[PDB]
């Protein structure tokens, strides 16, 4: 429908459930800034050992509205049919919620500031699955630390006072695999942009 | 970021701006059922064939305070900084800061699509060139074909729906069309075709 990118990078997330759904969920978005916590009466195995790890809190409750307080963003993963009736009358107009709601998560994978993402509109997720696997073989983790390296140089040239005419130079320069493969290549592109 | 799908369907939504990056932001929200007002003393000739469609609002001036009050995802794509920093609104507060440098809490991704297949490329910002070149490598390794293919995975899936037979039996089916002679056959497509017919 219409695809954007969401910051949740040190933002509220807020999970309704512990199942199966829950745990792919979570799953998805830990590597995304966090602040993730978990409401339900039981969790799953996974969501314990995440728990475990510090990386997810969780509350054996049934949600109330005390749960539902400044959450930027909440996934109703559970089933529930009154749990899910609940959140959707004790949320605001525009409350952030994946169920109605207003969010849907396509299937992607993320190298760093790197991201793809993949869909059908539900006519194959399993070609979904698919393309994500080949792309995943063919966008491996150098692009991590490239994209970075991308980063950092897109405002460090930015703030060169500098030409426009040299800016530009400076930014088509950057984008080949030898950029992406080359540690020299980048520490020496570095050097010169930092004499400017 | 991260990447979602933003259902805007009975949603106010703002655009602040009516140039070309205005109406290229328009364009990918317009059959997505939101209220669109869009906000610029002056506005491009296809907002106002829109306009004039009754697809979205109109207000020709400049942004004031009052146009950011009850508004659900707030575009930024105007030229005039004073704007842009006028506009840069609460926090939780959706905003695509289109005109750049620094971000909102919304990007949009390169896209392309084949039929129903659509992708989505982001780096986040750190290299439009680099996004761009991705975008092209992915055309190129997904071409036209992918566009055939899932109108006859969409097909497929109506006639598995609705097949009076078990959950695991539907998911053999659905897993089975998933490789590259289902994608480059239409022989194999057609004779899988009449196959979910006798059920």
């Amino acid at each position: 429908m219409y695809t954007v990118m969401l910051d949740l990078k040190g933002r509220s997330v807020l999970v309704v459930g512990g199942g199966t759904i829950a745990t792919r969920r979570i799953k998805g978005f830990l590597q995304e800034g966090a602040a993730i916590t978990v409401v339900a009466p039981t969790v799953s195995a996974e969501i314990n050992e995440w728990e475990a790890k510090g990386q997810l809190r969780v509350k054996r409750k049934k949600v109330g509205e005390e749960d539902l307080l400044n959450v930027f963003f909440i996934v109703v993963a559970t089933n529930d049919q009154a749990v899910n009736k609940f959140v959707k009358q004790h949320i605001k107009n525009d409350q952030l919620v994946n169920m109605d709601g207003n969010i849907q998560i396509p299937a992607q994978f993320s190298r760093g500031r790197l991201s793809l993402a993949i869909s059908t509109d539900g006519a194959s997720p399993l070609l979904t699955k698919r393309i994500k696997e080949d792309l995943s073989s063919n966008y491996d983790e150098s692009y991590t630390q490239y994209t970075q390296f991308l980063y950092e140089c897109r405002v460090l040239i930015h703030r060169l006072n500098v030409s426009k005419s040299r800016k530009h130079e400076l930014l088509t320069e950057i984008i080949d695999d030898q950029y992406r493969l080359s540690l020299v290549k980048q520490r020496e592109f570095l050097q010169q942009i930092e004499k400017y």
